[PDB]
RNA sequence: CGCCACUUCAUGGAAAUAAAUCACUCACGAAUGUCUU
């Protein structure tokens, strides 16, 4: 699985809309595959990756053109998960 | 270090339940038991 982010950049560049960063969207986990293009046979799978470690509601991409920026919603694509707490519970004891 | 917010605003249960439903007193008292022609 790849996560949704890597999509919604790939989308977002396939629009006439320019998005700020020094380097390509990661693929993988080697060392340097910053890279724009799924590889050659057909596209990653892709998957709401962020979801299990805790819901959020808007994704902003900050756009390099200043003083607008990208908004993605996410919603649960009929309304049956409107939250979900992180299930990492994190103590401070002494 | 810079920049930046969205989401949620009541449902389920109880909606009257028991006790007393008339009690006591008086239930006839006094006069007349024939009178006047």
């Amino acid at each position: 699985y790849r996560w949704e982010k890597r999509k919604m950049k790939q989308l977002i560049k396939a629009r006439g809309y320019e998005l700020k960063g020094d380097h390509s969207p990661i693929s993988g986990i080697r060392e340097n595959d910053n890279s724009w293009n799924d590889p050659n046979p057909n596209g990653y799978n892709y998957a709401y990756i962020r979801a299990i470690l805790g819901l959020a509601e808007q994704y902003e991409f900050q756009l390099e053109t200043p003083y607008q920026k990208a908004i993605v919603k996410i919603k649960s694509a009929n309304n049956c998960i409107s939250r979900y707490k992180s299930p990492l519970l994190f103590k401070i004891i002494n």
